[PDB]
């Protein structure tokens, strides 16, 4: 089977935690994280990819009004590249597309979607590929004040997908199975920017409902 636990931070696949600000660009941060993990696997180099590039240029999404990660992967594919954060830095508002192919740091060969609501499939994809872009319900104040432990709240609504984050691994803590979740609300949020979310507790917060990863 797949390993009982996995943590792609220990493999050097995950860049530091970012702060998206109040632009609704969670989808772009989610997408770049997935891409970052696949680029590391491909080239051996860890580097920051450009969420702004996605915000300004993914005409199928709505910039700071939100988007889907699948749309973003498709754009990187059709565009034949995504810029680095250094070449195309984050400013947290919408601007006209300024993609420059000379600053290209990664490509994409399409994407795959995890079978809806299937936490075993999500687990096996993480294990086999690397970090996976996920959508969740993050609307409860209990989520937003998270400090420690494995997060579980029965009021989480798996049909209310209102935030996009990154699953960088999974495992267990005091007997509670979990997903290791990189947020994009800065290092002062949660535990150094991260949250452990309940795993195999009936698809808590819709964790496995809109999960996808890029091919490279
Ligand atoms: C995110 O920063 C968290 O709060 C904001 C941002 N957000 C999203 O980006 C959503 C992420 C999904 C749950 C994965 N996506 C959307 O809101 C969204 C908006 C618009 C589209 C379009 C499809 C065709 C044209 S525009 C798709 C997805 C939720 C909230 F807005």
């Amino acid at each position: 089977r797949a390993p009982d636990s996995v943590d792609y931070r220990k493999k050097g696949y995950v860049t530091p935690v970012k702060n998206q600000g109040q632009c609704g660009s969670c989808w772009a941060f989610s997408s770049v994280g997935a891409l970052e993990g696949q680029l590391k696997k491909k080239t051996g180099k860890l580097l920051n990819l450009s969420p702004q590039n996605l915000v300004d240029c993914v005409s199928e999404n709505d910039g700071c009004g939100g988007g889907y990660m699948t749309n973003a992967f498709q754009y990187v594919q059709k565009n034949r590249g995504i810029d680095s954060e250094d070449a195309y830095p984050y400013v947290g508002q919408e601007e006209s597309c300024m993609y420059n192919p000379t600053g290209k740091a990664a490509k994409c060969r399409g994407y795959r979607e995890i079978p809806e609501g299937n936490e075993k499939a999500l687990k096996r994809a993480v294990a086999r590929v690397g970090p996976v872009s996920v959508a969740i319900d993050a609307s409860l104040t209990s989520f937003q004040f998270y400090s420690k432990g494995v997060y579980y709240d029965e009021s989480c609504n798996s049909d209310n997908l209102n935030h996009a984050v990154l699953a960088v691994g999974y495992g267990i803590q005091k007997g509670n199975k979990h997903w290791i979740i990189k947020n994009s609300w800065g290092e002062n949020w949660g535990n150094k920017g991260y949250i452990l979310m309940a795993r195999n507790k009936n698809n808590a917060c819709g964790i496995a409902n809109l999960a996808s990863f890029p091919k490279m």
